[PDB]
């Protein structure tokens, strides 16, 4: 009598993800029987791949997952407001589809299955393949995860919620940003790190007081009466080398409120100061999705 979590929101260091993002095209009637498929195909899955380490999410817009819930939990789900008056723009979609694994070829198999699941009832928006890069750095060269909830305990606290209806659910935020690495590269490494505030080489966290208020640390290390506003990280690199490349962004937490401040922090809401980063990169889509309990998930018919 009691929630299990969804397979993908826990496992850490995995080296690949695929992330679908898709509009509902007919009646929402047709998700509660494809997300049954679908969660039964993942546990096929796992079956036939124990060495991949695969995990799944099913996660859903605040529009369809009202209709499925009937309006009951869920309590902070929203379309994904624009920040900033637009430096942050907004992409809601209905349905996001998370896999990571060891393994880059399971994963496309499971996408294929998401897919058939689904079918017509779904337009595909966007299609991400991430790979985590060498020495676990984004495409900008600094090292991305260093501060993330460590360990499935400390985890399962940031992102999973605990009790009531939602129990073993969690809020996701999805956002692909495309870096400008000529442009990076015009900046001197100095700069950089006063930008991210961390060390890019050795990746050493500068001190608050020596680094600029608008460095990517000021902006998101946030702490409310010294209590840190903590979100699980699932971001990947993605891309070509000649084409459109930078970070999918991807994170769970058991409340939308700690993503909700940090985004009002790096875009200018809070305190009128935006992130560094800008200088080099932008965000060009942006969603939240709730991601129910696998039981919910059975539950639905
Ligand atoms: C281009 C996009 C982004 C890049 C390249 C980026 C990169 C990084 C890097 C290099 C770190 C330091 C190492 C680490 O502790 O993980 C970091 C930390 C972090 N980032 Fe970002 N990030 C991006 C977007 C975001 C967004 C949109 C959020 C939240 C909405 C976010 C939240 C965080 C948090 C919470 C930390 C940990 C800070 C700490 O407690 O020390 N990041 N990011
Ligand atoms: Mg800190």
């Amino acid at each position: 009598g009691m929630s299990q979590v969804q397979s993908g929101i826990l496992p850490e260091h995995c080296r690949a993800a695929i992330w679908i993002e898709a509009n509902l095209k007919g009646d929402v009637n047709a998700l509660r029987e494809a997300s049954k498929i679908f969660v039964d195909n993942v546990a096929t899955f796992q079956a036939k791949f124990p060495d991949a380490k695969l995990g799944a999410v099913v996660a859903f817009g605040n529009n369809v997952w009202r209709q499925l819930s009937g309006g009951e939990g869920a309590d902070e789900l929203k379309d994904f407001p624009v920040y900033g008056k637009g430096l942050a723009p907004s992409t809601q979609y209905d349905l996001l589809i998370h896999i990571l694994s060891a393994r880059h070829e399971v994963n496309f198999s499971v996408a294929q299955a998401a897919l058939a699941a689904f079918g017509d009832a779904i337009d595909v928006k966007e299609e991400i393949h991430g790979f985590r890069w060498v020495e676990e750095r984004d495409l900008s060269g600094f090292v991305d995860g260093t501060e993330n909830p460590a360990g499935e305990e400390t985890r399962r606290e940031v992102a999973v919620i605990k009790d009531g209806v939602d129990a073993g659910g969690s809020y996701v935020f999805v956002q692909r940003w495309e870096h400008n690495l000529k442009q990076l590269n015009r900046m001197s490494v100095p700069d950089q790190e006063m930008m991210i505030g961390r060390t890019k080489d050795a990746n050493e966290e500068i001190d608050g007081d020596e680094r600029p208020v608008t460095s990517h640390l000021s902006r998101v290390d946030l702490k409310e009466d010294g209590k840190g506003l903590k979100i699980v990280r699932q971001s990947l690199p993605y891309g070509t080398a000649s084409g459109t490349h930078g970070l999918y962004f991807c994170a769970y937490c058991a409340r939308l409120y700690n993503i909700e401040q940090q985004l009002l922090s790096m875009f200018g809401d809070t305190d009128g100061k935006r992130d560094a980063m800008l200088r080099f990169t932008k965000p060009v889509t942006g969603g939240y999705y709730f991601a129910p309990s696998l039981e919910r998930i059975q539950a639905l018919g």
